[PDB]
DNA sequence: AGGTAAAACGT
DNA sequence: AACGGTATTACCT
């Protein structure tokens, strides 16, 4: 479980969730499709995503964002889903953040080969709330560091239904995915899934 | 006067 | 391929 100070990983939390959490994936990305965002300074990420919830993380030329609109389509962003909120809930509570309340859902799909580079989430001005991330479908490695870029990673592989909660003290650590090996999982075929829920509001 | 982009090539 | 440069710079608010 000890990740870090306020970091701890559940896993297999979201396994049994997993079926519905993967429906209502699909139903999400039916009103707002996957799609690779393109940084400020002009490339293509290599995965692909989507937003529930009142807020979703977008990039666009002048940085990043939170947007209560999909800029693709125009519209708000699906309502997060029933079984979304609730797996979230019941996960923020067992790494003992029972107070999580998060209006913004981040949908990450990986093909093979896809990656997040070392990254911090700080885009949200309520630094109290925690981020609660579900992995679904094909395994991952998942990095974990400090405040600084250079602090040592761990490097953790997430499997289908882990869930990674990081808050208070590790809240603003450097984290990221190495890039997606190709394989086969039951439910996704192909892909890996992540759920990101945060307070961005 | 701060916050931010790089959530993205060489050794 | 793990590690670290680049952003002690040029930009908007
Ligand atoms: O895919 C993951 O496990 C991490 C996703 C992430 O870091 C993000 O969406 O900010
Ligand atoms: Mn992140």
């Amino acid at each position: 479980e000890p990740l870090a100070a306020g970091a701890v990983i559940l896993r297999r939390f979201a396994f049994n969730a997993a079926e519905q959490l993967i429906r209502d994936i699909n139903d999400v990305a039916s009103q707002s499709p996957f799609r690779q965002m393109v940084t400020p300074g002009g490339y293509t990420m290599s995965v692909a995503m989507t937003n529930c919830g009142h807020l979703g993380w977008t990039t666009h030329r002048q940085g990043y964002l939170y947007s209560p609109i999909d800029p693709q389509t125009n519209k708000p962003w699906p309502a997060m889903p029933q079984s979304f909120h609730n797996l979230c809930q019941r996960a923020a509570t067992a790494a003992g953040y029972p107070d999580f309340q998060p209006d913004a859902c981040l949908i990450n799909r990986y093909a093979p080969g896809a990656k997040l580079c070392l990254h911090q989430d700080k885009d949200e001005p309520d630094l109290r709330a925690p981020i609660v991330s579900v992995s679904l479908g094909l395994p991952a490695i998942f990095q974990f560091g400090g405040l600084k870029r250079n602090d040592p990673l761990k490097r953790l592989l997430l499997e289908h239904g882990d869930v990674v909660v990081w808050g208070g003290e590790s809240r603003l650590f450097y984290h990221g995915i190495q890039p997606l090996k190709a394989g086969f999982h039951p439910l996704t075929i192909d892909c890996r899934y992540n759920l990101t829920f945060r307070q961005a509001g």
